């Protein structure tokens, strides 16, 4: 059953693969332009909308960088989309892409001013991670969607409060639920979907639900998406990925990444490292992660929004064609990570008990030892209980891109917050 | 023209593969056993013998290897062979196969202990491409045949000077001619081949020439052959040939080999590592080949053959079976390339005049502006001329695995560091 | 003298500023006709044909362009230029107009018919610098001409010759020899000046300097010499250059253009693009320049010329004007950078002696060493001890246009994929 | 035997390693201040001078480095070089010390006033290894010293000659000098040199001759890696048996050895550490005339000339400020090992490539095997324009992982990572 996954799995990028490879046919893009991330972007974007058209096409025309504006039926794309999909309309596919965009999303705009005008904490983007998704995103659009963004979909509901619409509003409800790990948080989301006229009392637990999963974390999906560029490329190489197999949470991407190659459009301006750094971490679902950890598993250093140079991949229509140069986007990684779905809730040691005299900090877990009527107040009790020095995720680390089979994990040793 | 080459090798490969197909249902074999080299090698080997017979088939009972000899009608491998070919001979598919084992051969032995015999140098074996190889190819054989491998052909004929014959000669002698890319050169074989009785003074000239095709190389064709295994995998999987279309030196084997599952049998000393580098080096035709060159294209390192832990893929009669391991040859590679029929040999700007105070390189094509009667003489003096750090095949680069159609060349550079660059 | 050289440049360029403004006057021409590089050549061109008379004028009526060919007094003109520059004949603006035309004819002309009349290699462009600048230019004149154009002076003479044209000889065999920053391609100059017979030898001589100047770079002047319009535009924006002062190898030129205001008529079939690449080169006295240090300077990447898609600046007299458009030429750059005189050339060890067991070249300096003889073989061997990949200009960087003077370069680090830096 | 000679080079550095303890132990030395380059060149000085005394020591006092000056009895320091080496007075271990003493110097000092006031070329210096060296070393003295030096000694004894026993002294260095060249014409002009019964102005000229042929046909000349006492010292205080374990000076031992070592070297202010670094490693791999591309290389940083490094030199001046006076690690471990050879490398198996892929690249041959197709000074003449600075030595030889303890795997370098350190 776990080989049956990685079977549909990898039928599913099998099918973006072997679409993008007709698209680079029509188009007569060279193997260089098709490996264009803007290129791979509009042809994604030209799909996904098919299905709800064109966008610029980029050429490299003696030496320099030239961009097209192409369109196309709606009915021939949905047409090629089917036959490289191999009749089959494959959902699963669209999806996909729509997940990678949301997470280049994610780590391109800090999304503060979508955040005051829902009444929300401007400073709470890091539960936001699935916002730009559309609410026409499936099973796998929701686990990807984090609490924030669940919270802001219910509030909108809510604000336009002052038949159908209320099973919408009870299955979001559901779906946050869902994600909570503590007992009492999962309890409040009840009351938000029982009361019959969600007022504004409504708002402010959901507010303050939103807060407490600051601290008490939010099960959240990752999933590791890529450019359909590199699919493409894959499958042009002539790799089997459905007799193969792939996962989004494993080594698949990983591997798949060390072996690539994209090139981004640069502005003048711009530092490329940089663009590389911006893409990278969307590919790896990697925008509210400790930086600190990014820049371990890269093996160089991941540096926070405001420090990059990077004006953001895609290209505006108003953009001067002329300064435009291109680079290699660096997308390999020193080691790679298995992705969870946790935020890792706090047999076995739990202290130290120093052999040698040498200075150093003497660790404990403090959760653990620690252990020795309003839902409000409860979930307050275990915020105060958390300090950011707890560990989660205890006995776990990054690998080798030579262990395949996940067998010897490396621990690192290390502000941390991208925004 | 081009597009219906590709139509014809894509009919000769369909041929091999469909014959091996045929070949492990007469014999059984296991999934694992059919992909197993070195059982490809006996079945190759017996096709070739039964059109001048048996051979090893290996085979794992109880989790450890047996080996068992065979033997078959060479009238009846014959019967397969033209059955499996819709009929017709296909000598095309049996001179693919001869050459495949010829490029084995160049990488796993040294030439030496013959090339001494002939009256040559034992530091000549970057030009002995096809010297394991017979009369009995034809113009692809010739083509594959390095400029070393000629001029031992024709010593060991005036060497057995000591008719209708004498045109067997002439035609070598114009193979040979046809391979050199300077006048000078040419002009020279155009002086041993008139030579009605030679003895001593053409022996001279040929060992010259052959001293001569070190420095200014001759046109040697290189054919990725890989063996029958591959093709037959590549068949039983519905990937049509002759439909498709097949080319020797363009994306088609490299991409092959990407995708495909060849196993081998190891000795207990052996490092399968460094067999997967011996098999690779054959499949591509990389023998005498840059080293650095091939480690980039392949995108791990590719060591010299004295650092290599390897007996040979062939396994001898009195090997012993109960220490036999297998595993899986690493065959793929990080990038391709074009294989040439080239030897490499060399108005608009061919220099810079700084205009800027900027701290940069001040290119200049260096072999042109350095270019600036007795025919021995005339090639001392191109010889002398040459440098071995002059650039050639400006321009050409490697491609991507994705990239059919040659579009858009990477050009390498060399300075993530190696184990040598003379496989030899 | 430091600042005192800056004033009298600075009084030159306000010579030619003021004659401009004041024959657009009389013309009476508007200020976007004024501001037009084809307005300014034909300007320009007449002062020179005056000093040794027409050309066509532009003119936007009825909202597209009009040729007219107009003729205005040799001795009237000659007149115009003197209380421009207040009395003087100042010939040095003369010169400056002069070397600009030069610069864009060296950017727009591929030399090559005008290299093989005279049985030099028509792959010697990048030495031509000046080649169509006359010898009555100045000394100023003299200094930016290339090697190539010196040697090609002198066939032409050895040529002519199969008094005091002998001092003329030996004068411009003396011009050649202070290019040349190598002692042995100094004396091989003076052997060719020291000749009883100027003959075929000195044929021989001379063509195989100009070939070491590819290598063995020489030093030629390399200024910026911008269109009297730039200059014009200035003056009549009240900008003081004898005051402020002047350099043609300073921030100034650069300087001015970034604020600079230059129109071109465009051919419907010409890119705007190009048309300002090629401008912008001439002006910087860049055709023979490494694309990839232009490509840097200015930002915008600088094409090889057969990927450009102009016919030049001027318009032939069978073009049709109703189809004829106009825009802005981008004579902006990014950086700016110093213009030197050198071609960049590269006591203490000479030798290694090695330590470690390790495989590798053993450096040596070949041409100190073996040089304990005839001139030929010094040079030869001088040549051979340059790789494309020796680096010049060391420490020495472009500048940020703020940053004034020169105080921090900033070095590039250039390209992998580094090939086709050559404009012809 | 090869294993014979492991066992005796071994109790030579176990000798000195027991006398840098007793020195340690005499002057109440930290183990900080025994690691002390500076500190570890007094010692090493002091017993040098003993057998032919004091000098500087520094201590680390309230966070400042104090230099004193002491001094003892040349006796004193005699027995007790006598009782760490045994009994013995072992005069290979003193040796030891003088040539990493040397080494030292050819990396730290440009020797080119005293090359002029001999009468020969300033630009000859990568033939100088050992120059300041004394005569009065043993056979492994003469090993290490370069052609340069060498023709150097015998050019002040002709330069003496216009101003018995010293007929010897001249013949013998003349056989060490005919030694070191490999090529026959060479060893040959060595002779006429040597049975010159008046050796006047001529003899003085071939012997320039002969130097300049140095730079193009090398000299065999001894490498061998001399680390300081310091190093030595902390290893046998480890436990470390020398003598049972054996060591080389060639092999991997001393790279093995700086490994795991600790040697600090004081500082001045205005001075870069990691070329103060780069020094002292090129002096202990014995490397300053070698190619610094290759050095790079085996190092794992970039080794870079002479004229570029922040450092005034490891010994410091009795003039010079305590106050300013910081001090830091000596970074000396490297990327990967190399045995040192004694060959020049002069020029079976394949000369030549054959192109198999359509790829730009420049396609190798070995230039001197093929252009294989009456006078002494003409003849290696003849064989230095038979030569380019392109040509390949030591064919088939490379670095090794630190991890390849029996050399194994060679790794061949590709140079882009000039190449002359002066
Ligand atoms: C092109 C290309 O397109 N897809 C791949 C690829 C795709 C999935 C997994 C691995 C490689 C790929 C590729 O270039 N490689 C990487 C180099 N490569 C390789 C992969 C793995 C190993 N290895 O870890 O033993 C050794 C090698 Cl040489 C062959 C396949």
């Amino acid at each position: 059953n776990a080989t049956e996954i990685r079977a549909s799995v990898g039928k599913m990028i099998d099918g973006i693969g072997r679409f993008y490879i007709q698209m680079c046919t029509e188009l007569k893009l060279s193997d260089y332009e098709g490996r264009l991330i803007q290129n791979s972007l509009t042809i994604e974007r030209m799909v996904l909308s098919a299905f709800d058209t064109g966008g610029p096409i980029y050429r490299r025309v003696d030496g320099k960088w030239r961009r097209e504006l192409i369109l196309y039926d709606k009915e021939e794309i949905r047409r090629i989309w089917r036959q490289a999909n191999n009749g089959d309309d494959a959902t699963a596919g669209l999806t996909h892409m729509m997940i990678w965009h949301s997470n280049l999303n994610d780590a391109t705009y800090q999304r503060t001013r979508a955040l005051v005008r829902t009444g929300m904490d401007p400073r709470m983007c890091s539960l936001m991670q699935g916002s730009t998704l559309p609410r026409r995103s499936g099973a796998a659009g929701a686990a990807v969607k984090g609490v924030g963004t669940m919270v802001m979909e219910l509030i909108r509901m809510i604000k336009r409060g002052i038949r159908r619409t209320r099973i919408a509003y009870e299955r979001m409800c559901n779906i946050l639920k869902g994600k909570f790990q503590t007992a009492a948080q999962r309890t409040m989301v009840d009351q938000v979907r029982e009361s019959r006229n969600p007022g504004n009392a409504e708002f402010e637990d959901l507010i303050f639900l939103a807060r407490s999963a600051l601290i008490l974390r939010g099960s959240v999906a990752h999933k590791s998406c890529l450019p359909a560029c590199v699919y493409g490329s894959a499958v042009a190489s002539g790799y089997d990925f459905e007799r193969e197999g792939y996962s989004l949470v494993g080594i698949d991407p990983f591997r798949l990444l060390q072996n690539s190659q994209v090139y981004s459009l640069i502005r003048p301006n711009e530092n490329p490292a940089h663009k590389s750094q911006l893409v990278w971490m969307a590919c790896h679902s990697a925008a509210f992660e400790d930086l600190r950890v990014s820049s371990f598993i890269r093996g160089t250093k991941v540096v926070p929004r405001g420090k990059l140079s990077t004006r953001g991949v895609q290209i505006a229509s108003n953009e001067n064609m002329e300064t435009m140069e291109s680079s290699t986007l660096e997308l390999r990684s020193r080691y790679w990570a298995i992705r969870t779905r946790s935020g890792g809730n706090t047999s076995g040691q739990i202290s130290i008990q120093p052999t040698f005299s040498v200075q150093r900090n003497l660790p404990f877990d403090r959760p653990t030892i620690m252990a020795a009527s309003d839902m409000r107040t409860e979930i307050i009790r275990l915020m105060e209980s958390a300090r950011p020095e707890d560990v989660s995720f205890q006995g776990r680390g990054v690998f080798e891109l030579s262990d395949e089979k996940a067998t010897s994990p490396i621990v690192p040793s290390f502000g941390s917050y991208f925004f």
